[PDB]
């Protein structure tokens, strides 16, 4: 009769990106149905998350990105210290965008065109002549990807990687876009930005001149027709402490089979951004998703409970 997680405490970890909370708590709810006591997530830098997971201070994360986290994953112990099975979120996109108005006028389709200082000046916001790319916070996996690519594409003389607080910077970028000025930024899905600036209407994605990712000399981000946006279709995974997973087969199975559509996280993140972003609202987003997918959610729980436990 007794549920397998009775008496066992779970510590989730995510980053300080509040938009990660929904998917983290979805896993927490599932573990609670398996009987576990789940604490509120710790919100720490990704790299701190991975070392905590490897030591056993943290139990799971649900925001492990491939390939952007590969270097942090391997560095912290890789498959020797971590359990990682299945695919939690498929079909994420990332890349570089400029406003469609500017792209159409000057016929800009490739980031390599920003080597021309005249083109780059269009996107200068601080007057130093260089294009100002709204980029990634220190510690994000995309920090390393963007730095690597600007160097590889010979863009460091005309393009600046602006770093700080991405969410605040993007509000300024949207404000500038609304004044009718050119903008240049990196983003990903799922996140709230793509709801405000939509490709084909407001903005366009830029291609890159060849494949370049840090730590993999033979990376190939090309699509079958030869078009390249600089990043592959990306996925998120649930990652757990390996030793904990070996002792908790019901949880291990649950982690391998849970799946959340990228569109659902996009929708939740958009609602948060329109003002409903308190802890209490996010809990209700999670509870409402479950009620709307009750058969699926219960199926995951039933499969986990039927593991050899
Ligand atoms: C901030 N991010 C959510 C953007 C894509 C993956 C991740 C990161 O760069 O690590």
């Amino acid at each position: 009769a007794d549920l397998p997680g009775k008496g066992i405490t779970v510590n989730p970890v995510q980053s300080t990106i509040t938009e990660e909370t929904f998917q983290t708590l979805l896993v927490s709810r599932a573990l609670e149905k398996l009987g576990y006591t789940v604490n509120k997530p710790s919100e720490v830098d990704y790299n701190v998350g991975y070392t905590s997971l490897a030591s056993g201070d943290a139990t799971f994360t649900a925001v492990n990105w491939t390939p952007l986290h590969d270097n942090m994953y391997e560095a912290a112990g890789g498959d020797k210290k971590f359990y990682r099975e299945g695919v939690f979120v498929n079909g994420a996109a990332q890349g570089y965008l400029i406003d469609k108005k500017t792209a159409d006028q000057y016929k800009i389709t490739n980031i390599a065109q920003l080597k021309d200082p005249k083109i780059a000046k269009l996107f200068d916001t601080n007057g130093d002549g260089k294009a100002d790319l709204t980029g990634c916070n220190p510690g994000w996996g995309c920090e390393g990807a963007i730095n690597h690519q600007l160097a590889a594409y010979e863009l460091t003389n005309t393009v600046t990687h602006n770093q700080g607080n991405y969410a605040a910077m993007m509000a300024d970028t949207i404000s500038r876009y609304k004044e009718g000025k050119p903008v240049f930024y990196y983003t990903w899905t799922p996140y709230w930005v793509s709801n405000e600036l939509k490709p084909g209407k407001d903005v366009v994605w830029l291609q890159v001149p060849f494949s370049a990712l840090p730590g993999d000399k033979n990376a190939d981000t090309k699509l079958p027709n030869g078009a390249n946006y600089g990043f592959p279709v990306s996925t998120m995974h649930i990652v757990a402490n390996k030793a904990w997973a070996e002792k908790n087969p019901a949880a291990a199975k649950l982690f391998a089979i849970m799946q959340l559509p990228v569109a659902d996280i996009n929708a939740q993140n958009a609602i948060m951004h329109d003002g409903k972003a308190s802890e209490g609202d996010i809990q209700g987003h999670v509870d409402g998703w479950i009620k709307a997918h009750q058969q699926q959610f219960d199926g995951w729980v039933n499969e986990a409970l039927a593991a050899q436990k």
